[PDB]
């Protein structure tokens, strides 16, 4: 997934004609979300690894 | 105008977003009148130039 949702999109899938331009919902939040939960689990790596390094 | 009329069109000129596809009315009919009016235009030449070399 990256680091963000962008807005737009461009498909080109059968079977939309040649190339095309579509719209996300609320692409602001999901980018949140995603960095939001991105630090969360590297906060829990570094917690394991310390745990894992004191043993 | 060439010599025929395309069923469709490829067409990237503003508000269009890239490009998208048209599809013309009656195609056919208006190829045979371009080749009709080109050829009547043709028999036309022929005859003005006759008479000018008969002159």
């Amino acid at each position: 997934y990256g680091f963000s949702v962008p807005g737009l999109y461009e498909c080109n899938r059968y079977p939309c004609i040649k190339e095309v331009e579509c719209y996300v919902s609320r692409p602001t939040e999901k980018t949140v979300f995603l960095v939001f939960m991105f630090a969360v689990s590297g906060i829990c790596v570094v917690l394991n690894l310390a745990e894992l390094n004191h043993l």
